[PDB]
């Protein structure tokens, strides 16, 4: 099929193992704690494949005031305030997969 | 009765004070052109029945996409540029009319 | 097939409401931070179809020792301190959906 | 060499205090007895060449998965009752034969 899931990519990877589908689930899954963890406290997390997460701060948007152009009524967006998100990053064997 | 537009308000103030209207129009026309070279040399100007006209700086704004709230049509909301904008303020005289 | 995922289940609330997919996708979403924010803070969350979310106290589990029984060897399984978890639960509009 | 035996021990005793094996083993076995009856008594007992005999009580554990670290191989630890156990410690004539 065109798109391997997450429960397909485990099944597949149990087999190549040879190992429980249970436990490969477990290794990858246990990935996330480790990950939001070390985010939450601003520290950085490079995992394989080579897929790299560092946080970054987004501006605050301010709030709009406008007009719906057909009818003439208000409309509004209320501010944004500045925050963090995560931003991923492919590295090296990522970007170099098709080779 | 309809909207009273500047013309009916002219002929009701000429009624009032038993003035043609020709002459209230200049008497007007002569206030419009004090107020705006006031503004113009970054001055306030109060006005009855109590109307406060300032020049403020108004910062930039950036575009945001909005929505029509009962139907989620994309509005966009284009950005706004940093310039002087006269700005009207009723002051209590006005505010306390329907009291 | 078996398995609607969920961006096949924003197209098809997308053409049942004659909404734009992103706009749906955005509405699905934002659910996901007023649940996680309200966990954080040991506040419970129902959501549509409802389904409630609560925070429940994991007690924890003692490290153990035990041996390989065919090699002999010991193997050890770290203490896991009690923590909290997420717990969902089906309301009755979700039980009864064969009805 | 092997493995020094409990009867090998018996026979180097023997030789080295010009006593006859079956002697040796009557004096061992009295110590065993009386250390037994200590411990069956709540009672504490330091043998030569350094070591202390304890009686314990072991709080219950419960069971837990395991796994063969370097397989994969899931390995059940199984639960331990609460218990008395005879504890043996070595102390420090023991501890420093190798120094």
């Amino acid at each position: 099929k065109p798109t391997i899931t997450k429960q397909e990519l485990y099944s597949l990877v149990a087999a190549d193992t040879q190992l429980n589908k249970a436990l490969i689930e477990r290794i990858f899954t246990s990935q996330q704690k480790i990950i939001q963890n070390a985010l939450k406290h601003n520290q950085e997390v490079i995992i394989p494949p080579g897929i790299k997460f560092t946080v970054v701060t987004v501006k605050a948007k301010p709030a709009r005031q406008g007009h719906n152009p057909a009818t003439g009524e208000p409309i509004q967006i209320k501010a944004k305030p500045e925050h963090k998100a995560v931003k991923i990053r492919a590295l090296k064997p990522v970007h170099d997969m098709l080779n």
